[PDB]
């Protein structure tokens, strides 16, 4: 039913029924405004079941602007927009039926026919209409779910209900988490413990179930309620009717589904709930609804919106906010600011904002639709007043339409900014979805479409695959396997053929630096980033910081993502930012002592890559080092010690010769996991062991394995034999055919297979924490013989040819399911769960794990792009430092948190002189000038006098150094040896702190020139 290979991200954020949700329903979506084409692309992206869209408006050159379907033959055609853009939509996913309706809405409209859609969404509607539709939406059996959202200038407006109830099945998604419990009190109530360093992260009020607890097994299975005492405490309910605590025990989170409760639209009016957004205004967003009420009074009143420029117009809709504002249930005092900016720009459209509401407000559709996180309740109010807070006071001039494409941007930030966006020269580096997205922010701005000087020049070196197809919405299936950066360059010709763009296939790194170099960044003025990874992020940055350009960053992951910003002179970079680095499983957990599935998946992995990749290449690269088998012969017999030629010599002797002896090796792999290990560590320690303190060895967070018995019924232990007979063929390169996998073939190949049986040795264990893999073992002369016998062994064999030399190496693949890469590890980590008695994971939450797939979703790209759009404007405005804006959300709670960036910090050094990470000096001279009259021009310029001189590497002169004292005397190309092609040389430097004996304060990088 699910075609992972599509879906597979959202797949791993929404979950399988949530699918099987979206499927089965049908919604309705009215307006096709910009607004209304945003929801609806993200959901057609999304893959709900059925959509079906409804306009009556006529096609206007007006709408180009906001329109990425739209093209002037429509308008001249004079069509019907949605029937226009009807056929574009379905390209996205063939999967989804979509219907197009005209009929008008109005007061005689029957809305009956509403009932076959679960869901209902408005766009570009008059108010009253929208108050008819909410009723009959919350009034029907099952109540319609309804949204409203609205676009005009710079303001926007968010509404959602469920009707009065509505239940939440998961409320915000995550994984349960699973805390070891240290000791429990018998108390009234009763008190449970942690495990130390372990914090249980979880609140007062949630409830808990438990299991495996030494002492009292009654609460194994039951539930409680917590009351958080400590990170590492917690009251539980009273437990002095019961058994003492022995050990162990396990609390685990428990989900219960919440009821909600909504209101109708026009009660919301005098009591409108409002998400925040910046706690520093709190009551901001009850103007902005104020603002828009009046708005919609205003154009019930004069059938327009307010014209740009009039003063009438503005007062008569600041004395309609006003008699409004004292209807409210709180009566806020209105804002004159927001009233006059609304006025001055009703009539325009911001297109990023209404990109970022459109996503926000699918995924509100998406949660209408399956309950799978806690809806909006009830109102949003997003806005960009900082963008036109910073133009002081301009006049209409510059929103006056003019006729072109960009008359509705232009009412709304005025032609000169236009003008500056068409001009702008912007380095994209990686074009994911977030990529495409602001493709298409930029084609619907205009961004670049100069042909003066605008220029937008993109790279990424990745190819095109159908699991992007999901949410890189620019390209089509027939463009698999292409190059990202051309296809998505082609289609944005399609949207503006105005503009200019240039395409790269190439991954920005060091190596490709010389490309990339300081002039190429000199000219651009903006650098966006779309990447995945930190440390390219953190690359990024550095030469960002080097060559002095404005850098904006963004990460998306599930619900939750991020917009940061970083100005010149102004905030504070990436790499200023520090964070500890992802945790690494200790090596006796992940050898000998597991204890959560993560731990076995990830030794499925690992023992995969040793498997397939990593030993297979040793072997084939030891035998081009090494002629022959013959020539190695006599290096063992004359003394000879190769690295790691045992193991070659032992993997000789182990190549099966066909399927069948494929399958042998396999079984025999099969016993030596599941089998031999479990009964070699309980040799080394049993049940009972104990350790000096008399406590068993065998507690939490250790688990005490046990051997499998090997069953060819078992389904599990099928896949398994399977999948290895498979890589096994893949690898000593013997062909097969599916019915070899047939279980009768199996069976009749096991018939005759016998196990050797497993023998106990007495290898050294790394039982503690903190051991980690050692260095190689030293093989003894007996195992050197026998390895030298088996290679007489296959000499006289004839098995000494270049096709015994060589075997294939493979690369974890995941997205091929046919490899059979995804259901080996499912089936090794599943069997290795099985003896260590863990549960078993399905195979899409292992295939996310070991192939560490982000999960993701369009809607949290789509928002994100709006964001970063916003914040491009603003520093091409060069606004001031408050407008800049980081913002984090989560649209799982629904949360939206915008925050002032970090302000650069100022360090001084001495005599109050004080320096920032974009500060680099820099000095001319000569040759003949030296190592004194550097540190003496330094001492000039910059009032301070060099204590110590290093060159990268080349440590030049300190004081107290008694060899490079006298350095000073010479010159500087002759002591640091310079790059001739350079006409300078930088070089770091730190000054003796005011306290001496402390450390040498470091300044800032600085650059002489040679002349
Ligand atoms: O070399 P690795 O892939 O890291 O794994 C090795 C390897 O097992 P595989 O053969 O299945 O890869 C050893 O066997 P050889 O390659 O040397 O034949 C085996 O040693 P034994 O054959 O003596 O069991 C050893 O087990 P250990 O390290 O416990 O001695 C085991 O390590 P892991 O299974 O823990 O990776
Ligand atoms: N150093 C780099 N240079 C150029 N492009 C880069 C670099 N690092 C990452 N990218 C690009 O960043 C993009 C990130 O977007 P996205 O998350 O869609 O990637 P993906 O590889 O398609 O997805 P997934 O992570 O789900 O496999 C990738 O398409 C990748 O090509």
């Amino acid at each position: 039913e699910i075609d992972d290979a599509l879906y597979s991200r959202q797949r791993y954020v929404l979950g399988d029924t949530a699918m099987q949700k979206m499927a089965k329903s049908h919604v309705f979506l009215s307006g096709m405004g910009g607004l209304g084409l945003e929801i609806a692309k993200n959901l057609v992206l999304a893959g709900i079941k059925a959509v079906t869209i409804h306009d009556t408006e006529k096609c206007q050159a007006w709408d180009l602007g906001t329109n990425f379907f739209l093209s002037e033959d429509d308008v001249v055609n004079k069509r019907n927009r949605a029937e226009a853009v009807l056929k574009h939509i379905a390209e996205l996913n063939p999967y989804v039926h979509v219907t197009s309706s005209s009929v008008p809405f109005n007061e005689t409209t029957d809305l009956s026919f509403l009932d076959k859609y679960q869901c209902v969404v408005l766009t570009e509607m008059k108010l009253p209409l929208q108050k008819k539709i909410n009723d009959f939406c919350r009034s029907q059996c099952p109540p319609i779910k309804f949204i409203s959202a609205d676009v005009h200038g710079i303001w926007s407006r968010l509404f959602c209900d469920f009707g009065d109830e509505f239940e939440v099945l998961d409320t915000t998604g995550e994984e349960p988490k699973e805390i070891f419990i240290s000791n429990i009190t018998q108390a009234n109530p009763g008190i449970v413990t942690c495990l130390e360093n372990h914090p249980h992260k979880l609140e007062t009020g949630q409830f808990l179930t438990f299991r495996e607890i030494n002492g009292m097994t009654g609460l194994n299975g039951s539930i409680q309620q917590i009351t958080v005492i400590s990170p590492f405490s917690f009251s539980i309910g009273d437990t002095t009717e019961l058994e003492p605590y022995l050990h162990g025990g396990i609390a685990v989170q428990v989900k219960t589904p919440k009821t909600v409760f909504f209101e109708s639209l026009e009660r919301q009016l005098k009591h409108p709930k409002c998400l925040i957004v910046d706690f520093s205004n709190p009551e901001a967003p009850l103007e902005i609804h104020t603002a828009m009420l009046a708005l919609d009074q205003f154009q019930e009143k004069y059938s327009r919106k307010p014209n740009v420029g009039c003063q009438q117009d503005s007062e008569e809709l600041l004395k309609l906010a006003t008699s409004i504002s004292e209807t409210l249930e709180e009566k806020p005092d209105v804002n004159a600011d927001i009233v006059h900016w609304l006025s001055w720009t009703a009539q325009g459209f911001l297109s990023p904002l209404a990109a970022a509401v459109g996503g926000v407000a699918s995924q509100e559709v998406l949660k209408a639709v399956t309950g799978k996180f806690s809806p909006l309740c009830q109102w949003l109010y997003l806005e960009a007043a900082d963008i036109v807070e910073s133009l002081g006071k301009p006049e209409c001039e510059e929103f006056l339409p003019r006729g072109d494409r960009y008359d509705a941007l232009r009412a709304c930030i005025g032609d000169t900014l236009c003008q500056k966006l068409q001009n702008l020269n912007i380095f994209l580096v990686g074009c994911g979805a977030i990529g495409c997205e602001m493709l298409k922010n930029f084609a619907l701005l205009g961004v670049g479409t100069s042909k003066e000087k605008g220029m937008i020049t993109v790279t990424d070196p990745d190819l095109i695959e159908k699991s992007n197809l999901n949410r890189q919405f620019l390209f089509r299936p027939h463009h698999i396997q292409k190059p990202k950066s051309y296809t998505a360059a082609d289609a944005t010709l399609k949207i503006n053929s105005q503009i200019k763009i240039d395409a790269h296939l190439n991954k920005v790194c060091p190596t490709t630096e010389t490309i990339y170099n300081d002039e190429f960044y000199t000219k651009q003025d903006v650098i966006i980033t779309a990447l995945d990874n930190v440390e390219a992020r953190r690359y990024v940055d550095s030469r960002c910081l080097a060559n002095l350009r404005p850098l904006l960053d963004s990460g998306t992951m599930g619900t939750k993502g991020h917009t940061e910003v970083i100005v010149p002179h102004l905030t504070e970079s990436y790499n200023s930012h520090r964070d500890p680095p992802e945790e690494e499983i200790p090596f006796s957990t992940l050898k000998s002592f597991p204890a959560a599935i993560e731990h076995t998946i990830q030794w499925a992995r690992d023992k995969f890559e040793s498997s397939f990749s990593h030993k297979p290449s040793l072997f084939n690269k030891f035998w081009q080092t090494y002629s022959s088998a013959e020539e190695v012969l006599q290096k063992i017999q004359s003394g000879h010690s190769l690295e790691g030629c045992f193991q070659v010599i032992k993997l000789l002797s182990r190549r099966p010769r066909n399927w069948s002896q494929c399958v042998e090796l396999a079984r025999l792999k099969f016993e030596k996991y599941f089998n031999h290990k479990a009964l070699q560590l309980l040799h080394c320690f049993p049940l009972d062991i104990r350790l000096k303190d008399g406590s068993l060895f065998w507690q939490s967070p250790k688990r005490p394995p046990s051997p499998i018995k090997f069953d060819l019924n078992e389904p599990l232990h099928l896949s398994f034999l399977q999948n290895a007979a498979k890589l096994y063929a893949t690898v000593y390169c013997i062909p097969f055919a599916e019915e070899d996998l047939s279980a009768d073939a199996l069976l009749n190949i096991l018939s005759e297979v016998k196990i050797q049986e497993f023998k106990p040795s007495n290898k050294v264990v790394q039982t503690d924490e903190t051991a980690r893999k050692p260095d190689h073992v030293p093989i003894s002369s007996e195992d050197e013989r026998n390895a030298i016998f088996q290679l007489e062994k296959a000499i006289l064999s004839n098995e000494a040819t270049k096709s015994d030399l060589q075997m294939a190496v493979l690369s974890f693949e995941k997205d091929d399911d046919h490899n059979g890469h995804i259901d080996f590890i499912t089936a090794a980590s599943n069997l290795r769960a099985k003896m260590y008695s863990i549960e078993p994971a399905d195979r899409f939450k292992t295939k996310r794990i070991a192939g560490k797939i982000i999960p993701a979703i369009a809607t949290t790209t789509a928002t994100v792009s709006g964001l970063v759009a916003l914040e491009m404007i603003k520093v091409t405005g060069g606004y001031p430092f408050e407008a800049y804006k980081n913002c984090f959300l989560n649209l799982a709670i629904p949360i939206v948190v915008f925050t002032e960036t970090t302000e650069v910090r100022k360090t001084k050094i001495r005599n109050g002189i004080s320096f920032t990470i974009w500060d680099r000096w820099t000095v001319h001279g000569k040759e003949d000038f030296t190592l004194l009259d550097f540190i003496n021009a330094v001492k000039e310029k910059y009032g301070i006098e060099p204590t110590m001189v290093v060159q990268g590497v080349k440590m030049l002169y300190v004081p107290v150094m008694p060899g490079h004292a006298k350095r000073l005397k010479l010159t500087m190309h002759k002591l640091v040896k310079p790059t001739t092609e350079k006409k300078y040389v930088d070089l770091t430097v730190s000054f003796a702190p005011d306290i001496d004996g402390d450390e040498d304060l470091p300044g800032p990088p600085v650059r002489y020139y040679f002349s």
